[PDB]
C-alpha cells in the first residue's frame, strides 16, 4: 500500500537499483515486499531503499508536527498527544485555509470584478459563493481562536467538539460552491482561450507572491478539498478521546455532521453533472 516515509538519516545509493535521500527527505513508498528494502519514489525517479534508515510518517507524533511547542507535552498521555496534535491540526489547517480563501478574493476576484475583462455574470459562474464560504468559515475560525485563547496560550484544549458541532450546520453554502465549481473551471478555462486580455491578466494576477505558483484554477478547488478533509481529522480526534471524556459526545456528533456535509456536497456535485446531459 502507497503511504510517505520520512528519511532519519542521510542514505547514497550502493547499486544502480537503489535510492539516495537524504535526511528529512520524504519519499512515496510503492512497495513494502522485501521487509528490508521498499521500493519507493521520489520526484518521478524509483529506487529500492533500506527499509531501516527510514520512518512511517503515520507513525510520528502528530502533535511534533502541528503543536511541538504545547506547554506540558511532554507529560501528557500519549493518546492524550496525538488527540491534542490532531486538535492543532484542525486549527492549524483552518487559519490556513481560511487565509487562502481571503487571498483568492483579494488577488483575484476583486482585480477581476474591476477588469471589466468580464461580464458581472462571468465573475458569478467562477467564484459564486466564494464570499459566502469566507464568512461561515471565519465565524469558525474565530471560534477556535477563541477556545484556544480561553485554554492558555500554548496549552493543551480541552473541548473542540461542542464548536465543531455548533460550527458544521452554517457550513451549508458549500454545496452549492462545490456543485458549481465544475462549470466555474471550464468559464475560466473558455475565457482564457477566447480572451487573450483574460489570460494575461489572470497570469500577471497569480505572480503576486502570496500564490506560491498555484493558478486560480487550483485555489477554487480547496473549498471542496477542505470540506472532504473535516471527517478525517475529526475522527482521528474522536478516536483519541475516551467516552468519559466530556468531549467525547460532542466529537461524536460533530463528525457525523461533517459526514453528511461532506456527502451532500458529493451528492450535489453528481447531480449538478448528471443535469447537465438533459
Amino acid at each position: 500500500g502507497s503511504c510517505q516515509v520520512i528519511g532519519m538519516y542521510d542514505y547514497t545509493a550502493q547499486n544502480d537499483d537503489e535510492l539516495a535521500f537524504s535526511k528529512g527527505q520524504i519519499i512515496n513508498v510503492l512497495n513494502k515486499e522485501d521487509p528490508d528494502w521498499w521500493k519507493g519514489e521520489v520526484s518521478g525517479q524509483v529506487g529500492l531503499f533500506p527499509s531501516n534508515y527510514v520512518k512511517l510518517t503515520t507513525d510520528m507524533d502528530p502533535s511534533q508536527q502541528w503543536c511541538s511547542d504545547l506547554h506540558l507535552l511532554d507529560m501528557l498521555t500519549p493518546t492524550e498527544r496525538k488527540r491534542q496534535g490532531y486538535i492543532h491540526e484542525l486549527i492549524v489547517t483552518e487559519e490556513n485555509y481560511v487565509n487562502d480563501l481571503q487571498l483568492v478574493t483579494e488577488i483575484f476576484q476583486k482585480p477581476l470584478t474591476e477588469s471589466e475583462l468580464l461580464t458581472e455574470k462571468e465573475v458569478a459562474m467562477i467564484f459564486v459563493n466564494w464570499k459566502e464560504l469566507i464568512m461561515c468559515n471565519i465565524k469558525l475560525l474565530k471560534a477556535l481562536r477563541v477556545r484556544k485563547k480561553m485554554s492558555g496560550e500554548k496549552m493543551p484544549v480541552k473541548m473542540i467538539g461542542d464548536i465543531l458541532s455548533a460550527q458544521l450546520p452554517h457550513m451549508q453554502p458549500y454545496i452549492r460552491f462545490c456543485s458549481c465549481q465544475l462549470n466555474g473551471a471550464a468559464l475560466i478555462q473558455q475565457k482564457t482561450d477566447e480572451a487573450p486580455d483574460f489570460k494575461e491578466f489572470v497570469k500577471r494576477l497569480a505572480m503576486d507572491p502570496r500564490c506560491k505558483g498555484m493558478p486560480l484554477s487550483s485555489f477554487i478547488l480547496k473549498p471542496m478539498q477542505r470540506v472532504t478533509r473535516y471527517p478525517l481529522i475529526i475522527k482521528n480526534i474522536l478516536e483519541n478521546t475516551p467516552e468519559n471524556h466530556p468531549d467525547h459526545s460532542h466529537l461524536k456528533h460533530a463528525l457525523e455532521k461533517a459526514e453528511e456535509l461532506c456527502s451532500q456536497v458529493n451528492e450535489g456535485v453528481r447531480e449538478k453533472e448528471n443535469s447537465d446531459r438533459l
